[PDB]
């Protein structure tokens, strides 16, 4: 069948197997968990409302008690099945320090150098402002990373809602170009999309975040600089349902 996924783990692992399932519905990518017993459902194991940590809170220690005793002593050739409805889409940054430390790890960029002042022979950064021939002037500063965009949390980030990590595009004057050009240099395009960033099963690609990126070659026609660009965790399929049946 077109997504069926499927675990199967050790008696003698099933500690950290619910542990996981668990942090899953802390996390808010699993929506719902039918368990089976050989194979005869038991339960369905969610939070009675997902916008909320102490219902997530509630649910995993619920999924606990459920199986805890069963598989403490899971029989010979007997299981317990998981049907776990996940989406992560859903799954959501849930404290703010580690929130704030991806905030950091940002600003621990801002000083890096983007593109060059320009130069008569080589492209940079020119002012706005031509002089009185009409060419092109040096700019005052490079473009760095933190004269493209600044970081911080979203606003009303919670607990119970998760926390997202933004950043606001800067404003930049100077322009693309050649000292001495008569042409005017070109305006730096600047993120405006990937501004943000949640969790959701991926993690910020710091070799694709905040890139330049030329186009036209020797003839420049663009210049624009990206905002968060992401990688997935896993090889899970973004959203379905995974079976997970522990045996022994």
């Amino acid at each position: 069948t077109t997504g069926t996924q499927g675990y199967t783990v050790v008696k003698n692992d099933w500690k950290k197997a619910v542990k996981q399932l668990q942090d899953g519905l802390k996390d808010n990518s699993i929506g719902k968990i039918t368990v089976s017993f050989n194979d005869g459902v038991v339960g369905e194991v969610a939070p009675k409302s997902a916008n909320k940590k102490a219902d997530r809170d509630a649910a995993a220690e619920k999924l606990y008690n459920l199986v805890n005793t069963q598989l403490d002593k899971l029989g010979d050739g007997d299981y317990v099945d998981f049907s776990v409805d996940y989406n992560l889409e859903n799954k959501i940054i849930t404290n703010q320090a580690d929130a704030e430390a991806i905030v950091t790890k940002l600003n621990s960029l801002n000083e890096k150098t983007l593109i060059d002042i320009a130069t008569k022979d080589t492209f940079g950064m020119v002012s706005k402002t031509q002089d009185s021939e009409g060419k092109n002037v040096a700019a005052t500063k490079a473009l760095k990373v933190k004269d493209v965009a600044t970081f911080g949390l979203k606003s009303g980030g919670s607990e119970d809602t998760g926390y997202v990590v933004e950043m606001k595009a800067g404003a930049v004057e100077d322009k693309y170009g050649k000292v001495g050009d008569s042409t005017a240099g070109i305006a730096i395009n600047l993120p405006s999309t990937g501004l943000e960033y949640a969790g959701k099963g991926t993690t910020i690609d710091f070799n694709k975040t905040l890139k330049v990126d030329v186009t036209g070659g020797s003839t420049p026609s663009a210049v624009a600089v990206s905002g968060f660009v992401t990688k997935d965790d896993t090889d899970l399929a973004k959203s379905g349902t995974i079976n997970v049946r522990v045996i022994n």
